[PDB]
């Protein structure tokens, strides 16, 4: 496999299982207890200032890609200023836009989550595109575009909540 | 504890925490980031060509067994050609039949899942017997036999989905 | 960081990622595959005879504390005789009282769970106080005090179930 590209100012805990063509940008913080393996789906991108918390798995299917902001194909693209919180599963093909909060134990698989979404806890997002700036309440199972298209907009209190957590 | 029995053609990543009387058959693939410990409930069986993905825990209660295809008691029996996908929890006593797909973050505990089931994501299956060839949609919490007995049959698109993932 | 205080009779598996001011009392059993890091929120308390099972993460927010039984502030307080079962997430600020069962894949975050509760599988408890002696059925997402105030009392069969698991 290709080697990870780890920006000089990124922090990757030595316990993180980081493998393959994972392109990690400035000031990223990858916690212990994480698995970020581009051994099937590849490449991955993790944007600047993004935090990957303990218990997260990031993996990808061999087949299936999203377009990154650079126009290249990725198995997983996670933007800048994103929080991928404890036990989240981000499984390629997946795009998560800048500034998103992905709350505890939530999954994004075969999906695009627009910039500035606040996804709460114990959520499944699969097989859909979530527009930018949407809020997903805890426990929601979003598997159809019809559901995704009904989601509420992020409110000030949702932004406040996310900022408080991270 | 007894030692694992690892078939010559099985692959067990060195990071896997594999302990006790775990009987692993031909062409099994056990990923890093897995825990498969027969230190309480024992023994375990993992059938040929089965894949155990990163984030899975397989454990068992000291008391409580299922009958394997060989007539012996097991804490956990997982058949041939099974996919135990990321973050699944298979907790003995448990039987999972040949050809099952167990989707991301799903749990099987004190239960039997018949051959050829397609269990989707964020599912709980507990205290029930799922007949062969049933589909469990994402997010379902199955804790009574009445619920298990209402499940739909696997359709071609469910089989196609599972094959595409694995 | 301060060092953990590990009681002489506590068992902490060498694979456990245990960091910071974590105060572990008599006869505690911490499994492999656990993460218990007081590197942000701190301190933590884990009471006597409590079991932390494989797959659990215990972490805390930098800001936000609960009052322990000793009157001191904690990020996470887990009482005596508690079972924190596989893949549970206990995230500070959090208080879990003596004798609680926290079932598989359940989360307690920014919440107080009174002594003697039986919390089942795939539960979220967030932003609430659960009174002592309440039962939370599997799959419940408890995010408001109104929901918490409707919970049923633990019955003999719930106690029997918990004892049987642990
Ligand atoms: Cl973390
Ligand atoms: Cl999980
Ligand atoms: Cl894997
Ligand atoms: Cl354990
Ligand atoms: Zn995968
Ligand atoms: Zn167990
Ligand atoms: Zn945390």
């Amino acid at each position: 496999l290709a080697e990870p590209e780890i920006a000089p100012t990124a922090y990757v805990h030595s316990f993180s299982n980081l493998i393959g063509d994972v392109r990690i940008k400035d000031y990223v913080h990858i916690a212990p207890g994480t698995s970020i393996r581009a051994d099937e789906g590849t490449p991955f991108h993790i944007g600047s200032r993004t935090n990957i918390q303990d218990g997260v798995v990031i993996h990808g299917l061999q087949q299936g890609r999203v377009i990154g902001d650079d126009g290249q194909e990725y198995s997983v693209w996670i933007g800048d200023n994103v929080s991928i919180t404890h036990m989240a599963l981000i499984h390629g093909p997946a795009y998560i836009g800048d500034g998103c909060f992905i709350g505890f134990r939530s999954t994004v698989f075969n999906a695009r989550v627009g910039a500035g979404c606040v996804v709460m806890m114990h959520v499944l997002i699969q097989d859909v595109e979530i527009p930018p700036g949407k809020y997903v309440p805890s426990g929601m199972v979003i598997t159809t575009q019809q559901q995704a298209d009904r989601l509420p907009n992020v409110e000030e209190s949702d932004i406040h909540f996310a900022q408080h957590v991270v």
